[PDB]
């Protein structure tokens, strides 16, 4: 009930880690480039930051999401000078289990896209709960811890991630989340059926609302997660749904009881 505050080192990474060349990804800050501890011989990944407010707020806002399980843990995170400037080196556990649709790609079914939703569910009620959203959940920021059947789904990068600020008192006496939950919706559209509901003009589809559950791929899927992706896509983000009604919706509740149905998304995404 009362967990650690950020360490942040000072040493050379160098002294602890021997830091490699090989590139696990790009995004919304610098690349990702792979380490190896040292002591033990583990692999960690690397994610390398300037020092300016605003990535310092991204190494706080992630470390008090990285409690959570359906997250990437920061394992340490150091303060350095490369080549001659303040850097912060954020060191995080390794995910080579590869991004969530590139697992999907190589029977699948409509109780394993429950399951899914779940675990991208409690990382966003989390976030949520202590006031943060992620703004920016799409498949590549969700990788798998290994490659083992079982490996645990961790939502990544927090360069986007801002905080969002009696007994009878009302809650807006007390919408950046909201945003999230289109995500969601976005995510749980693609692993039903193997592609998004917008593409291409797209940005008119977009703020219109304009989409379709088309057959073949959507033929098997009930009203009822239909329905569950239409209040995730409302165009108007006050007539979304909330993180706590998502995670208390039955099709997500009791990922079990959803039945074992085959989806099309496996065979739909091997096309490119
Ligand atoms: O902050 C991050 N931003 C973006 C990405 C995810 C979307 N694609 C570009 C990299 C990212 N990925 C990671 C990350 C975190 C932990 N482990 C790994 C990782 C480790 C080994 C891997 C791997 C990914 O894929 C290949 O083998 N990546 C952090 C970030």
């Amino acid at each position: 009930h009362v967990k650690s505050g950020l360490q942040i080192k000072k040493n050379a990474i160098i002294d602890d880690y021997k830091v490699t060349s090989q590139v696990l990804g790009l995004g919304i800050n610098g690349k990702v480039l792979q380490i190896f501890n040292k002591r033990t011989q583990e692999k960690f990944a690397l994610k390398m930051l300037q020092d300016c407010p605003k990535a310092r707020r991204e190494v706080e806002l992630h470390w008090r999401a990285s409690q959570c399980p359906h997250i990437v843990r920061i394992v340490d995170v150091y303060e350095n000078l490369y080549a001659g400037r303040k850097c912060l080196l954020i060191v995080m556990e390794c995910l080579d289990g590869g991004e969530l649709f590139s697992r999907i790609q190589d029977a699948f079914t409509e109780r394993e896209a429950s399951e899914i939703m779940k675990s991208i569910g409690e990382a966003i009620q989390y976030l949520h709960s202590i006031n943060i959203a992620h703004r920016d959940v799409k498949p590549e920021n969700l990788l798998y811890t290994s490659k083992r059947p079982n490996a645990i789904l961790k939502l990544t990068d927090f360069g986007f991630a801002k905080e969002t600020t009696p007994y009878y008192v009302a809650p807006e006496v007390l919408y950046d989340k909201s945003c999230d939950m289109w995500s969601l919706g976005v995510i749980m559209y693609i692993l039903l059926c193997g592609y998004p509901p917008f593409y291409s003009g797209m940005k008119t589809r977009i703020r219109m609302g304009q989409y379709e559950f088309p057959n073949p791929e959507w033929s098997e899927v009930s009203e009822e997660v239909k329905m569950l992706i239409r209040n995730l896509l409302k165009t108007e983000p006050t007539q979304r749904m909330t993180i706590t009604e998502f995670m208390n919706h039955p099709w997500i509740m009791q990922s079990t009881k959803v039945p074992q149905t085959p989806l099309h998304t496996s065979r739909v995404l091997k096309e490119d």
